[PDB]
């Protein structure tokens, strides 16, 4: 299975200044519950965000860099090599990885983060006429985690 796993703002933001411009964990822990024991790809920005690959889970950086590597990473070269990878593949970002992929995944798991926040990177736009909502949860608020947000699966339809 080939999913996007995203978390976007209102005006689809996925980024500010190579970082979430909101703070949620309680985001990264449902990023830790859905991809745990599975595989993660990501571009190479993605990964420096990151700083480090995501415990118990496979990390698959995507870069056209063939001097890059990374202990403990997967590096592969094209986007053809994705759907050789065994098992559940989540395409984790950046921008540029979901605009090549948001064609072909089977489905997607978006967290909407209720708000409208500065950024200058973007998830692609798409249509509840391409996309049918299997689940939507509302996310926990708490003191450490202040935005409103949503946790939607989508099928395509
Ligand atoms: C684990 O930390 C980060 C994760 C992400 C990607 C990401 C984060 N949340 C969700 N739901 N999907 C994603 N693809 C992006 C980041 O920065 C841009 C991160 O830095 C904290």
């Amino acid at each position: 299975t080939l999913s996007i796993l995203v978390a976007h703002d209102l005006q689809r933001v996925i980024g500010f200044e190579n970082q979430l411009p909101w703070h949620l964990p309680n985001d990264l822990k449902h990023v830790k519950k859905l991809s745990t024991g599975h595989t993660l790809v990501m571009g190479r920005k993605t990964f420096e965000s990151i700083g480090k690959p995501l415990p118990n889970r496979r990390n698959v950086v995507l870069t056209s860099d063939t001097s890059f590597n990374v202990e403990g990473v997967d590096v592969i070269h094209s986007i053809e090599d994705i759907y050789q990878l065994p098992g559940h593949v989540f395409i984790f970002g950046g921008q540029t990885l979901f605009e090549e992929m948001i064609d072909k995944v089977d489905d997607m798991y978006i967290t909407v983060i209720e708000g409208k926040f500065r950024g200058d990177t973007f998830f692609p736009p798409y249509t509840f006429e391409d996309w049918e909502v299997a689940s939507s949860v509302e996310g926990k608020l708490d003191e450490k985690n202040t935005i409103p947000h949503t946790f939607l699966h989508l099928i395509r339809k």
